[PDB]
């Protein structure tokens, strides 16, 4: 487990925002990516502007923000820039969908998404289950998504860390429920069957948001959505990003040959060929119906969708080799 320092957080807690970024940091499209030095800033204007400025103690909160940074790990895709980008687009999600939800679920799911991917290596579940290693012991199912979750408790259970003690003590059970079912929904696994269930619902008409089962679905496809949105930026972005997650899919096939295994197409960086054809399929079986689904039931989420099928279009060309 890793602490920041003195100086940084102090200087997260000095820091004020430029105005101009004000305006875009509302926009679902905004990316965040020009702004490095920001992104603790980012957070904490985020969260003041959603929750509120006295919601947290602002000394636990940077010391929150500073110590999550330094246990993500110097990897590919699953880093600290995916940590805030997630947790930006919940974000743009929520202030469209403001009354939807409740303080505690606006603050619990903004934190889940900046911990969602804690302690991040760049492998699979399904790799650690066939290559036992602790985690899968520990975790038998849904594996790093434990992890995450008992990274971001032991993150909190730090000396000045703790942003949810002034909670009642049923609050605060709730608000770890809250964010421990959010991180698990990031298990892809898990949003094939959860997606079918919410279009089921919506379309029989069955989906009620006072019905805590069926809202924890609809939480599960905002985290499934806000880990994916990196498909819905500009083409540029997204190509690039794109790049990052296949340099980890890669890593991973070369460890399945460096100790005998023959690796699918996507973890094979001998098979680069096949990826636009691959992320075409992705788009079409994982993103599209997803954003789909998410603007079914909070509408104000259609620019995802049209950003999604705007990025799809541009495999299309891709692959048709325009
Ligand atoms: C099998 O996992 C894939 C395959 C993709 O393209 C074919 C993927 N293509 N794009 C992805 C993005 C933006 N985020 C993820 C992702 C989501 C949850 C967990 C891990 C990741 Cl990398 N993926 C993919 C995930
Ligand atoms: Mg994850
Ligand atoms: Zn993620």
């Amino acid at each position: 487990m890793s602490i920041c320092t003195s100086e940084e957080w102090q200087g997260l807690m000095q820091f004020t925002l430029p105005v101009r970024l004000c305006k875009e940091i509302e926009l679902f499209h905004f990316d965040i990516g020009p702004f490095e030095n920001m992104w603790p800033g980012i957070f904490v204007y985020m969260v003041h502007r959603s929750c509120g400025t006295s919601c947290f103690e602002l000394e636990k909160l940077c010391r929150f923000i500073m110590s999550v940074k330094k246990n993500y790990r110097r990897v590919p895709y699953h880093n600290w820039k995916h940590a805030v980008t997630v947790a930006h687009c919940m974000y743009a999600i929520l202030q469209n969908n403001h009354t939807l939800f409740t303080d505690l679920e606006r603050k619990g799911l903004l934190i889940a998404c900046l911990c969602h991917d804690l302690d991040h290596r760049g492998f699979s579940n399904s790799y650690l289950q066939k290559f036992d290693h602790p985690l899968a012991a520990l975790y038998s199912t849904s594996t790093m998504e434990q992890h995450h979750f008992s990274q971001t408790v032991s993150i909190l259970q730090l000396e000045g860390h703790n942003i949810f003690s002034t909670l009642s003590s049923s609050e605060y059970e709730q608000v770890l429920e809250i964010i421990r079912k959010a991180i698990i929904a990031t298990d892809l696994a898990l949003y094939f069957g959860n997606r079918k269930q919410l279009e089921e619902m919506y379309q029989t008409g069955s989906l009620n948001l006072n019905n805590q089962s069926h809202r924890d679905r609809v939480i599960g496809l905002m985290m499934t959505a806000c880990d994916l949105c990196s498909v819905t930026k500009l083409w540029p972005v997204t190509k690039l990003t794109a790049n990052d997650i296949y340099a980890e899919f890669w890593a991973e096939g070369d460890e399945m040959k460096k100790l005998g295994i023959q690796p699918i197409p996507m973890m094979d960086r001998d098979k680069k060929d096949e990826v636009p054809q691959g992320q075409l399929g992705f788009y079409n079986a994982v993103a599209i119906p997803c954003y789909t689904t998410l603007t079914q039931i909070l509408p104000p989420t259609e620019p995802l969708l049209k950003a999604c099928r705007d990025n799809l279009s541009q495999w299309e060309k891709v692959i048709r080799g325009e």
